[PDB]
């Protein structure tokens, strides 16, 4: 951050975050580019992957300049642009989380972007480390969530719905629906239980028949459906909460 013996001082903390900023910006960009076209191309899910590496990457350096709680380098990161970076990552998060969960061809980018997620929710904790009541962390990081209220919304209502998964799949209903242990149950049968144990409404309902990947049996595979959504829920919901 400040180089006390230099002539001159170089902020390397604030650099970061500035390269942070322009490559959230281009992320934020290939969405858009990427967000009416039905599918995405083998060659756009590369360069996907590409720069969530480079933003999960520049995350963890900046979570590493701040652990082990450097006031000088959380009130340095306070001030500068990382806001906008975390605003923009946050719309992109809570479209790409609904757009790509409902295609079955993008499973390894939406890991690789509720990883990036998680990173940036870890950020934030070492943000608010060693926080004191009424700080200026805390006032600067709940306007950026009312800047962002509507993709923070939308992000936990994802959550949650793929919370309920869990207890919907281990209620009696869903086993009794169920009652061999292969784990393959009907579209049909899937869906008279998310309505009798009406957990959802008919839009979540729907939504999660979307999401779920029917064969040609028309059973899904219940078990890989809620270790592919619930477990990245309840990791990031957790850090969220």
């Amino acid at each position: 951050r400040t180089q006390t013996g230099n002539n001159t001082t170089v902020n390397i903390i604030i650099s970061t975050v500035d390269y942070l900023l322009r490559v959230q910006e281009s992320i934020s960009d290939f969405y858009w580019y990427y967000s009416g076209k039905d599918v995405i191309d083998e060659q756009g899910q590369r360069n996907f992957s590409k720069a969530i590496q480079v933003a999960k990457q520049v995350f963890n350096t900046l979570t590493e300049y701040i652990q082990g709680p450097c006031t000088g380098n959380q009130q340095s990161l306070a001030h500068s642009r990382l806001w906008d970076a975390v605003v923009g990552f946050l719309h992109v998060f809570a479209h790409m989380q609904m757009k790509l969960s409902q295609d079955s061809s993008q499973i390894e980018l939406l890991k690789e972007l509720m990883d990036l997620q998680k990173d940036m929710v870890v950020m934030l904790l070492s943000m608010l480390e060693g926080n004191v009541v009424n700080g200026t962390i805390g006032k600067q990081m709940v306007d950026m969530l009312v800047e962002s209220s509507n993709n923070v919304e939308m992000i936990l209502k994802f959550f949650d719905m793929f919370l309920k998964l869990k207890d919907l799949t281990s209620s009696d209903t869903f086993k009794e629906y169920d009652p061999d242990g292969k784990g393959v149950i009907s579209k049909r049968d899937f869906h008279k239980a998310m309505e009798s144990h009406k957990h959802y409404t008919q839009s979540e309902t729907e939504f999660l028949l979307s999401c779920a990947e029917t064969d040609e049996n028309e059973t899904l595979d219940y078990e890989e459906f809620v270790k592919r959504f619930h477990e990245p829920a309840k990791d990031i919901g957790f850090n969220v909460a």
